């Protein structure tokens, strides 16, 4: 049980990172976006 | 029980350090889209 936890929280944990760099990658996409267009 | 902890505390380490690297890849990106903007 507690070992599965660990697992499980772990991986959560890890794909939650993964939604919040990506989230901001998306936002440096945009920015990035906005500093060649002019 | 320990061998399947071992095996999994190994791969959640992995995926973490896969996600610090990439991470930092992502970092690298806008570096180097910072560099060669101007």
């Amino acid at each position: 049980d507690r070992s599965e936890d660990a697992r499980a929280n772990a991986e959560l944990l890890l794909k939650g990172d993964e939604q919040t760099h990506k989230q901001r990658m998306d936002i440096a996409n945009i920015l990035q976006s906005q500093r060649q267009n002019q």
